[PDB]
């Protein structure tokens, strides 16, 4: 089997991407944030505290003939940005882009944090990291990918995120029309439950490439590119008037600037992030200070190749017995 679904930016900045997902029978279509940095499929639901729902589409298990309570199971998750959610669990039929899994754990939110409530465009998350990070207790549950894997033509999914445009998530096949050149594969560590890999270095603009190992995660659920402070300082030093603002919470730059590109290494290959991908616009409406899309990881504990980096590539998440990542230009 295969599946193929379009993923669409939630706003003009590409802050996140939503993908329609069919849950239940008859289908209830919810727009989920596919997150390669977490492992829970959770949804706004008929159980979510009413004051915490503001425009999201909800899953109503009682209206699904295939829903079954997963008795005793609860979940609770906290994300890198400080957001959180928790609740109970149903199993149901879940389809993405024509690919169906029966018996998928669908984590029904009873509570969500303010950032989720305030984002009316995101109806929940679909985790695509390794199932070792799934938070369901007392019986950990599998991701949609892990449940689908054995049925897929190839045990892979791909992320092809657009810059200010829709893109695609494919499951079970590699669309050889979707990228240019060849795909460079690189090793993955699953020790922390993430798609963790080591970049071979970076360049700023037309500068020389610096060979240096940068361990980090491929995380579709993170907007920005978070890298070591040395690398980030080297980038923003090439932008007149850029500075790190403790009041704003990262590097800002004059909205009048033209940003340089940023290149990262994948083995001997190179992925170039155009400068415009690094512009996240005014810090507040009407400001002439703009927020940068490359930020320091120093206060995180991990480097994160988030959407700023991933949308410059066609990215293969190879879930074979020995997982690997692949990157191609496009």
């Amino acid at each position: 089997s295969t599946g193929s679904a379009t993923t669409t930016p939630i706003d003009s900045l590409d802050d996140a991407y939503i993908t329609p997902v069919q849950i239940g029978t008859p289908a209830q279509t919810l727009n989920l944030d596919f997150d390669t940095g977490s492992s829970d499929l959770w949804v706004f639901s008929s159980e979510t505290t009413a004051s915490e729902v503001d425009g999201q589409t909800i899953y109503t298990p009682s209206k699904s003939t295939t829903a079954k309570l997963l008795s005793g199971a609860t979940w609770s998750i906290s994300y890198g940005d400080g957001s959180s959610s928790s609740g109970d669990v149903y199993t149901d039929t879940v389809s993405v882009g024509g690919l169906t899994v029966t018996g998928q754990a669908v984590e029904s939110a009873k509570k969500v944090s303010s950032s989720f409530t305030e984002d009316s465009t995101i109806d929940g998350l679909l985790g695509l990291a390794f199932s070792t990070l799934n938070t369901v207790s007392p019986t950990q549950q599998k991701t949609f990918f892990d449940n689908a894997k054995a049925s897929l033509d190839s045990p892979v999914f791909t992320a092809d995120l657009g810059y200010h445009a829709p893109g695609t998530y494919n499951f079970g096949f590699i669309d050889t029309t979707a990228y240019t050149g060849s795909i460079t594969y690189t090793a993955v560590s699953t020790k922390q439950g993430f798609w963790e890999w080591t970049s071979t270095g970076y360049a700023v603009g037309s500068g020389t490439f610096k060979s240096t190992s940068i361990d980090g995660i491929a995380d579709t659920g993170t907007t920005l590119l978070y890298l070591p402070a040395t690398v980030v300082s080297a980038y923003w030093a090439q932008v007149s008037g850029a500075k790190s603002s403790s009041s704003v919470g990262g590097y800002v730059f004059p909205c009048s600037a033209t940003l340089p590109s940023f290149t990262f290494g994948v083995g001997s290959a190179r992925i170039v992030i155009p400068g415009d991908y690094i512009d996240f616009g005014p810090i507040s409406t009407g400001s002439s200070s703009c927020f940068g899309g490359i930020q320091s990881s120093a206060g995180i504990g991990i480097n994160i190749f988030g959407d700023v980096a991933l949308k410059a590539a066609f990215v293969v998440f190879n879930g074979a017995t020995t997982p690997t990542l692949g990157f191609a230009s496009k």
